[PDB]
């Protein structure tokens, strides 16, 4: 059940729900965040099947952007957010479609 494919496709496809949430922490939107409760689970639980260690402090992790959340400073969601994905290297989505705010309208910037 646990095999590098397990965890590449946990690594990339929930690991990429997370980054893409980038937009939403800038912004404070923190619904979208707690929509994708399942991405940070599975990521932690797929990207760390074996590795006990990783996983708690994933986990761990996941708990402070939510305990930031409920504080609902925006700052803290954020350095939160970012310390999640650089701990469990997670990388930000390409920045050249977040031309967000250059002149397209926000129909194009979200879809």
């Amino acid at each position: 059940a646990v095999s590098s494919a397990t965890i590449n496709r946990a690594r990339g496809l929930y690991g990429d729900r997370i980054a893409a949430l980038k937009d939403a922490v800038a912004a404070g939107d923190f619904k979208a965040i707690a929509e994708e409760k399942n991405a940070f689970i599975l990521f932690n639980s797929g990207a760390y099947p074996t590795n006990k260690a990783k996983k708690n402090a994933a986990i761990a992790q996941t708990n402070e952007i939510f305990k930031a959340i409920r504080s609902g400073d925006k700052a803290a969601v954020k350095s939160a957010y970012d310390a999640y994905m650089a701990a469990n290297e997670i990388r930000p989505l390409p920045e050249i479609n977040s031309n967000v705010g250059q002149g397209y309208s926000s129909e194009f910037d979200f879809r």
